[PDB]
């Protein structure tokens, strides 16, 4: 504290994901975000535990301010699973199969979760977590299928899946945007 | 090479699990197995990758010969999932729910997997993997439910679930026993 005039390492291999984050954190002010691709283990655990383990491991490599991001897709009928294991289930099952997974359960409700984890680089100081969450339903897939699990997720309050949605409207209801919004509300402190 | 007259650290918190392994590796000879409870991260990945990452991390703490064990329960309709994430799915779903997960799939076939990973402690030398596998089917649960996911797994060639099975018969078809059998067939080399 504070990271003003310090360079914060955001771990990503995607400059646009970084650009995305810069823009939407807004101008204010002086915390300087650089993209570094760091190989980190992927951990099992609850969503909060994974982000913290991940952030702590980023910190021992970087030894400086670091930011990391995770996403989960949580089916309520499965107690929040696949959750942090969603990548594996998507790869194996496809959006069709993710929907088929819930065939024996009446409750198709689900939420998407984005978690950012931030450390100052000082290990004595705790990792700080910033989340955003979007409630919704798992559905038979609709929309463009290059979109990850977006085709099977219909946010509440909409007739469109994430994948059908035009990007503007998706930005409004997005688990990612919510989390970043919590990032600013921190910032300055 | 070799670990003869060296003490091998097996990571477990269960002296009986250690005793189990000692007995069933047989007398032969001189590789000396001690139980140490080491806190290791739980990693995401393919089953082989997890065991190796785990074993390598055990090695940098122990800096000596180390043995580690993992189990997966793999549904074929889900491409081998839950696999290494089975603990989380069992906790959330229970054996009833693990069966209910396959309700939208005709294929109820599955296999149980046990993987042992062993290093000499020398990082230049590769982790060696020893597996055992038992093919079967996921079923509506039967037998004592304190048994983990055993009640929902019926091995092929039997009318009983792992949990219904008397321990003698389970030892014959066991993914764990198969893996350990591969441990000896190594031993001496």
């Amino acid at each position: 504290a504070s990271l003003v005039g310090k360079k914060i390492v955001f771990v990503t291999g995607n400059a646009k994901k970084l650009e995305e984050v810069v823009q939407i954190l807004g101008d204010k002010f002086t915390c300087t975000l650089v993209a570094q691709k760091i190989d980190l283990p992927e951990y099992q655990g609850e969503p909060d535990e994974i982000s913290i383990q991940k952030c702590q491991e980023a910190v021992r490599q970087v030894q400086g301010p670091v930011l990391v991001e995770d996403t989960c897709l949580c089916f309520n009928a499965l107690g929040g699973l696949p959750g942090p294991y969603i990548k594996w289930f998507l790869e194996k099952l496809k959006p069709e199969g993710l929907h088929q997974l819930l065939a024996g359960f009446e409750d198709k409700s689900a939420y998407a979760l984005c978690t950012f984890a931030l450390s100052t680089g000082d290990p004595s100081q705790p990792v700080r977590l910033f989340r955003g969450r979007t409630s919704g339903r798992i559905v038979a897939p609709r929309g463009c299928q290059d979109f990850g699990w977006d085709p099977c997720f219909q946010p509440d309050g909409y007739e469109q899946t994430y994948a059908e949605m035009p990007k503007a409207e998706k930005n409004a209801v997005s688990h990612r945007f919510r989390a970043l919004l919590e990032l600013q509300e921190y910032f300055g402190s």
